[PDB]
């Protein structure tokens, strides 16, 4: 029962969770301890054939059960270990003995009652780890801790075959190819349903809109139930004229003949319910550390996955529909883009089968069938969403209490989080205690409906994020979470978290599958990549277009007005003429809907804000959500409603309004808000969120200016490259890049001179990749981006079909005059959101993958011999225009600029290494290019988050890979101040490191004010194994990622980005590019950049902790950079920036400052007072001395109790009155009697006992603290007149 003194302390992965600071009546800290052993040969278990993994798991805990010990060891207010509470060694532990009231009897010396009788499930609990403890706000002396089974510790270590990764190396005998694992062939149209398209209209109907259209008419789409049983009258929207390639076998998703080894979790969600023994626990019990029954439990609980699974929304029963329904899932599978809006496809982690129903196949409604009427009926199901092992204990942790409410808000996933799969705590478990903590009700939350109520005037960071959600939760945020904690009097909950899919929000061409493959490869899952790829070639005109209107132009030369290769260059007016006659004409009703001729048409913005979950001024309003993140694209921190939380009921009730349509009859007319049904209570649930950020309070371009700003952990250089004629290009903002162009002459010409730009010049900078006749016609681009279908001359404007007669037939053209001088990926128009490619949902992920550091790059020559790119003589910046500028424009990731991004990463020039690597892309005129996307080079993942530590009453932060990032401005936002400071980490080890988040042991707030973070350069884990004994030129890596080939037809010598930069088929293309591929993995890119192994060098061992850099009232002020007198903002924000290049503190941004510290660190033990590194360096309170307690013998009984026990005392306040304090303490002469008293916890008339516990007032902390040293027990003592027996 006593202090153990080889057991250390520690730090959990999952939480990072290491100490709670008790406060109050007896402060002090939980510290968990573990034996640090090693020896461990978690091997000696033999996993066999026939045995499954339950009974693996349980021989393992069987075995771990002798070689491991943990305990959660108490220490003083002064850092004293006090006693151990080892749950697999405390013997006879009883639970507390309780009032009829449900108080837990306690009198403070002899401690609490004891039944003598262990607490439930004491079996099967005994052996579980503690990894958290959450003191109650209310109750006195009650604690709960958190238990998991020593597997979720010993995770990554358990057998390989056992723990899979969603993808597989294989054993390369026939050379890497990534895309050997994805399925590319494209649909092509059935010669057996050929009548069955989309029927043109028989007439418009007038109805006295004299504006006339000789195009083509728009398509009926038309449906009513009709009668029949199981098929509907009219079935329009499930009009089905393609089908899949037949070759070799049809092409389609099939998890039968594609993961035959199909990644599949450790334990379904059911068997996490059943086996106790293998799910997280937490049990209350209570703690006293100077009585004699020092401790003792209350109630035991499981964390039931079934009750939270029960709370899922209805639609979750059925991931692979969507409100959409027939339409988009058939466009979606016969684009080889997975269904539905939560794919195990894609989200293999959340489904209790995993891979193994990877597929659209069997997606709750009836598809495929040989009549299309039948299509659309709601069906038996077999793949929801579930919480298996992995996301289920990456969902358990981060505790914290409120009321007779303890909240379990989960983790940041890295107990189960692979290199490859991504769990991710996806709601909120929650544990009610009833009458005084007598007995529990075990209930959680989804994330989902919990943040539907997000609105953007909530927060003041980016707009039109992809946050928001419906009446079906077909949106499903989920969150690393890095803690919660009261920051002030406001709850902050804070991490990241993943917004809907912003990457596959368009859709390609049925035709143009062979020539997009990353973009079809992000869409498919086998690239698990979160960044929006700029691959506009191919697009669809319009995502939501029905296969029915597809082969409406099969040829291509009509550029079918309701679907064609989406290109803005031919979009329509908005005229009154030209909507009157082409959509407003054909009005549609309950039974009938049109696919318009107008010729909807926008770039990756338009499309976005069309077609994306993005935030609006009213909750549950997201009608188009596609797919949801891989891993957290998104920092998050929100402020939850504390009352709300603990006053929700724990069982939740939807109904018909969040099931899904039953038939699509009903879905037709299915409307987006519909009233909840009286007996349901799903709503009450969606106002949680008080308030939430993403990032810095800033939006539009100030952002990716911004993004310019915060410098690259890997090397250290801004991404601006701005500090110093062919001088390197900034890769986010465009301010200085190209040139000026007057937005005033784009599109109509017209009304722009000021709506825009309150500057008289509204000139704004293209960027890069911009597109003009000539130097002298910078302003604007007229009609010279003709699309032509075939070679067949330009898109002809003028002609009868692309005109549109008003009232009196005065024709006129249909297409704009002049056009937006820039479609590259990092084009920005404010003045024409079709043109515009820049845009919040991708300026956030690039914000949190420019902090972790690792946001790919497009290569077209390794530094291989003969296949070296020159800085010199070949790159020119002045030429941005001409392929001399090395733009790819395809492939690239969209808003930044590739050639600026490499500089900054250095794979080009010695910006990085001494020597040049001579890794770059160059845009080839002479033939056709092939290239590829490869990572940083750093392995920092999204995931990467550490304690939330809070800072004051109005900050808080947390580590964030290798930065630390500290929210200054979320709780009460100063208006003109970016509203975060981030701190750099200097460790090049860690940095480069492999898998550098094995080396942080945790975070917390120090004596001194600021935030700190342990760092142990020796605690790195390697990666599994030296590649066998052969070259695996597929090494995975928490960042590696499967990009796809890109070949793209020759760059034009002039006018080179005047139309999209056109791929070919880029399929056979992965054979030719070998020493691109082999920079796929981390480790070349390493190599090549000489980080690959201790070549780094610096410090050796190096055990350390990093601080935060120091920050004032000014710290983060950019109000001078903001505001608008002579400029536009983003231009002003980056002159303002370039001028404080070399200050770069002020502005939030600064390296951690780290301090070596000898041996290993493993966590931290904080109380109040001081805060111990790996509970080592305890002092004896030397502020507090010369303060002891009188012993008996030097007390005159008669003198004090004299008087009686009530009147030595103030009952109303339990005082001793100060006149007698100096005579029981003694004291030093001359000390304050006034600064210490002493609180009275016990006594008894009937025996004049007095029990005392001494107070002191601290001169660090201005608050009341026990004297530790005041008597050899302790700070608590019984006084009594020669009567104790």
């Amino acid at each position: 029962q006593a202090v153990d003194e080889t057991l250390t302390p520690w730090t959990w992965n999952n939480n990072n969770f290491s100490s709670l600071k008790i406060t109050g009546e007896n402060p002090g800290s939980f510290g968990l301890v573990r034996s640090q052993n090693d020896n461990l040969n978690i091997s000696s278990v033999t996993k066999n054939s026939s045995d499954d993994n339950l009974k693996y798991l349980n021989a393992v805990e069987k075995y771990l059960d002798g070689q491991q010990n943990f305990a959660i060891r108490r220490y003083d207010n002064n850092g004293r270990a006090l006693y151990d509470i080892n749950l697999a060694k405390m013997e006879n532990p009883s639970t507390v003995q309780r009032g009829l009231n449900g108080e837990p009897i306690f009198d403070p010396f002899k401690g609490f009652g004891l039944t003598g009788n262990a607490p439930t499930d004491w079996n099967e609990i005994k052996g579980k780890v503690p990894v958290e403890v959450v003191q109650s706000p209310h109750s006195p002396n009650l604690y709960f801790v958190l238990l998991v089974p020593k597997v979720a510790l010993e995770y990554h270590n358990l057998n390989n075959q056992v723990v899979k990764e969603s993808l597989e190396v294989k054993a390369t005998q026939s050379s890497f190819n990534p895309t050997q694992r994805l399925q590319k062939d494209s649909p092509v149209k059935d010669s057996s349903k050929q009548g069955e398209k989309l029927s043109e209209t028989t007439a418009s109907s007038m109805s006295s809109g004299m504006a006339t259209s000789t195009r083509a008419k728009a398509l009926k789409v038309e449906v009513e139930r009709g009668s029949q049983s199981d098929s509907l009258l009219k079935n329009d929207f499930a009009k089905k004229p393609l089908k899949h390639k037949n070759s070799s076998g049809e092409v389609k998703l099939e998890a039968e003949k594609e993961f035959t080894e199909a990644w599949k979790p450790l334990l379904t969600t059911d068997q996490i319910a059943r086996e106790k023994g293998m799910g997280a626990t937490v049990v209350s019990f209570y703690d006293a550390p100077y009585s004699e029954n020092h401790t003792a439990f209350g109630l035991v609980d499981h964390i039931d996955p079934k009750k939270m699974v029960e709370n899922y929304p209805p639609s979750w029963k059925t991931p692979k529909w969507n409100h959409h329904g027939i339409w988009d899932y058939n466009a979606r599978n016969l684009l080889l883009q997975t269904t539905g809006f939560f794919n195990p496809r894609r989200h293999p982690e959340w489904f209790d089968e995993g891979q193994a129903k990877a597929d659209n196949t069997s997606p709750g409604f009836k598809v495929g069938d040989t009549d299309h009427k039948k299509d659309g009926f709601k069906k038996n199901s077999s793949s929801p969403i579930a919480l298996p092992f992995e996301a289920y204990f990456a969902n358990i942790g981060n505790m914290v209490a409120i009321g007779n409410s303890v909240f379990i808000f989960g983790g940041n996933g890295h107990a189960t989080k692979m290199f490859t799969t991504n769990p991710l705590s996806i709601g909120v478990f929650r544990i009610k205690y009833t009458d005084n903590f007598s007995k529990s009700s075990v209930t959680g939350w989804p994330y989902a409906v919990l943040f539907g109520g997000l609105i953007n005037p909530q927060t003041n960071g980016l707009k039109d994020l992809p946050l928001g959600t419906n009446r079906w939760f077909e949106y499903v945020p989920r969150m690393a979470v890095s803690g919660v904690k009261w920051v002030g009097n406001q709850l902050v909950l804070a991490g990241t978290l993943t917004m809907g899919d912003t990457a596959t929000v368009p859709r390609l061409k049925y035709d143009q599958l062979e020539k997009h493959l990353n973009l079809v490869a992000q869409g498919q899952g086998l690239l698990r990549e979160d960044l929006q790829i700029f691959t506009p070639y191919g697009w669809a005109n319009r995502p939501d277009i029905p296969v029915g209107a597809w082969l409406q132009d099969e040829m291509g030369s009509k550029f079918g007005p309701h679907y064609f290769l989406n290109n803005p260059d031919i979009q329509d007016n908005v005229n009154n003429d030209t909507v009157e006659a082409l959509i407003s004409s054909y009005k549609n009703t309950d039974k009938l809907k049109h696919v318009y001729p107008y010729r909807y048409s926008g770039l990756y913005a338009w499309q976005l804000f069309n077609w994306s979950n993005k935030l609006t001024n009213t909750p549950l309003s997201a009608n188009f959500v596609n797919e949801n993140s891989y891993a957290p694209n998104s920092l998050f921190a929100a402020i939850l409603n504390e009352d709300l939380l603990t006053g929700l009921s724990d069982k939740i009730f939807y109904g018909k309004e969040n099931e899904f349509a039953e038939n699509e009859a009903d879905r037709f007319n299915q409307l987006l808000s519909l009233n909840p049904n009286p007996n349901t209570n799903w709503a009450r649930y969606l106002n949680v969120v008080q308030r939430f950020t993403t990032g810095p309070n800033l939006d539009s371009s100030t952002f990716d200016q911004f993004l310019d700003f915060l410098p690259w952990i890997g090397n250290g250089k801004p991404f601006s490259n701005s500090p110093s004629s062919s001088t390197p290009l900034p890769t986010f903002s465009n301010i200085n890049v190209g040139v000026k162009s007057m937005i005033t002459q784009h599109l109509n010409k017209e009304n722009t001179r000021w709506v825009f730009i309150p500057n008289f010049s509204p000139d704004i900078w293209t960027g890069a990749g911009y597109r003009v006749q000539s130097a002298n016609q910078k302003n604007g681009i007229p009609f010279e981006q003709v699309k032509p279908s075939n070679n067949s001359t330009p898109f002809d404007p003028n002609s009868d079909d692309n005109k549109v007669t008003p009232s009196g037939g005065s024709s006129k053209p249909t297409t704009y005059p002049a056009l937006p001088n820039s479609i590259s990926p990092t084009s920005d128009w404010i003045n024409a959101l079709t043109f515009t490619n820049k845009n919040n949902p991708q300026r956030n992920q690039l914000l949190l993958r420019s902090l972790l550091g690792t946001i790919p790059v497009l290569i077209n020559k390794s530094g291989d011999s003969n296949d070296q790119f020159n800085k010199d003589s070949e790159q020119k910046w002045d030429k941005t225009e001409t392929n001399e500028g090395n733009l790819p424009g395809f492939g690239e990731v969209n808003g930044l600029y590739n050639a600026a991004l490499l500089h900054t990463y250095g794979f080009f020039g010695t910006n990085t290494n001494s020597t040049d690597p001579k890794i770059g892309f160059k845009a080839d005129s002479s033939s056709s290019s092939s290239s590829t996307l490869v990572g940083s080079g750093l392995n920092w993942t999204s995931q990467d988050v550490g304690n939330l530590v809070v800072i004051n009453d109005t900050s808080f932060g947390f580590q964030l890979g290798g930065w630390f990032i500290t929210f200054t401005d979320f709780i009460r936002p100063r208006t003109g101040y970016l509203g975060i400071t981030l701190s750099s980490l200097q460790d090049q080890t860690i940095i480069w490191a492999d898998q550098p988040w094995t080396s942080f042991k945790g975070s917390y707030l120090d004596s001194d004010g600021t935030p700190k973070s342990l760092w142990d350069p020796t605690a790195l884990k390697s990666l599994p194994n030296s590649s066998t004994t052969y070259d695996t030129n597929p090494t995975l890596s928490p960042s590696f990622q499967l990009y796809q080939p890109n070949k793209v037809k020759a760059y034009q010598t002039t006018n080179t980005y005047n139309k999209l930069i056109e791929p070919v088929d880029a399929t056979s293309a992965a054979t030719n590019m070998t020493s691109l591929l082999k920079l796929l993995t981390t480790k070349n890119i390493k190599a090549k950049l000489g980080k690959g192994t201790a070549s780094s060098q610096g410090n050796n061992n190096g055990g350390g902790v990093s601080q935060t850099i120091n920050t004032i009232t000014t710290t983060g002020n950019i109000s001078e950079g903001l505001k608008e007198e002579t400029s536009i903002q983003a231009e002003t924000l980056k002159k303002f920036f370039d001028s404080k290049q070399n200050n770069k503190s002020e502005i939030g941004i600064g390296d951690s400052t780290f301090t070596k510290m000898d041996g290993k660190l493993t966590g931290v033990v904080s109380t109040p007072l001081v805060n111990l590194i790996n509970g080592q360096g305890a002092t004896s309170d030397s502020d507090t001395e010369k303060i002891s307690f009188k012993p008996g013998n030097q007390i005159d009984f008669n003198r004090l109790f004299t008087l009686p026990v009530t009147e030595l005392f103030d009952p109303n306040t339990m005082f001793v009155y100060d006149q007698y304090v100096p005579l029981l303490v003694n004291l030093p002469s001359g000390f304050d009697q006034a600064s210490i008293r002493l609180k009275v916890i016990s006594y008894s008339v009937e025996n004049q006992t007095l029990g005392v516990r001494l107070e002191f007032k601290d001169p660090q902390t201005q608050q009341f603290i026990p004297v530790l040293n005041a008597s050899s027990t302790g700070p608590q003592t019984v006084f009594q007149p020669f009567n104790q027996w």
